[PDB]
């Protein structure tokens, strides 16, 4: 385990801990992780943080009725770049009618970037992921961690 | 100058966040490093190294959240860490009207030249600890003058 590999693993654990905490509490969340496609244009629409990753900061951002909780958090490598960001809303006809704006935004950014977006439903606490225009819903924590590990490789 | 404009933006962010928390009576503890290094206390909290904004400061201190207990420590115009430990003053002149937040603020002000702002969770009153003294029930004008004196 090189320092970079360990850093990546700590970031993955930080994400999965935060998502699990919010899922249990029905705390709605929208977390977009930059991959190879730069997302500066969307990062600039939010509140700049440029912060180190922690599960604690991720949770604190999404607490309901707070300044930062609406909109997307966008992450870069080992960084929380900005919160309350705008994302394009998908027009896909495959987006279930019972889903929220968070899901429409996550699929939207996944259609025009190679990013990975995680969504926590404030209705059910269910966890979903948007990638390449596809939305995969009702993920177990095992499924989420394995997705992140597969996606962080490259 | 760019530095000066950055400083005033930081002061405005702090004062807007403190005003918000005072109105809601949200307890808060914010220490700003000056010439005495505070790395030993920064290391006790959660690393952030985050840009200052009123929004982030508010989100940190929301009650019953991971980051709300402990001190935020600011250094070099950034939020270095949250949920940090500070030394509790042993002064016999701190009123028992005041909380652990205030005793920690006075304590760090006894061993550093930092400026610490405290919002009371009971009254929303704003105080500042500097050089071992605690200045209570501050107006918005007095807090801004203190921060301007401190950043100059
Ligand atoms: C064109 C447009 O409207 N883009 C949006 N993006 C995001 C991330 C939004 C949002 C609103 S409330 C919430 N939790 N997330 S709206
Ligand atoms: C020895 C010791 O414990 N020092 C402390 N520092 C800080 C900043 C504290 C705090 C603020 S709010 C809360 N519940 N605790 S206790
Ligand atoms: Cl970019
Ligand atoms: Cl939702
Ligand atoms: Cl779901
Ligand atoms: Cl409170
Ligand atoms: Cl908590
Ligand atoms: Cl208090």
């Amino acid at each position: 385990p090189t320092p970079v590999e360990e850093a990546q693993q700590k970031t993955i654990e930080a994400i999965t801990k935060a998502i699990n905490y919010m899922a249990k509490r029905r705390i709605g969340a929208l977390l977009t992780i930059e991959r190879d496609t730069g997302m500066g244009d969307y990062i600039e629409t939010g509140i700049p943080l440029n912060a180190k990753v922690s599960s604690e900061l991720l949770i604190n951002i999404f607490i309901p009725n707070t300044p930062l909780h609406d909109g997307a958090v966008i992450m870069k490598n080992n960084e929380i770049a900005a919160a309350a960001c705008y994302l394009p809303l998908s027009e896909s006809p495959f987006i279930s009618k019972e889903l929220g704006t968070r899901h429409r935004a996550a699929v939207g950014i996944s259609e025009v970037t190679d990013s990975l977006t995680i969504i926590v439903s404030e209705e059910t606490g269910g966890v979903s992921v948007a990638k390449n225009g596809d939305l995969h819903r009702e993920l177990t924590e095992e499924a989420l961690k394995e997705m992140l590990e597969a996606e962080f490789k490259k």
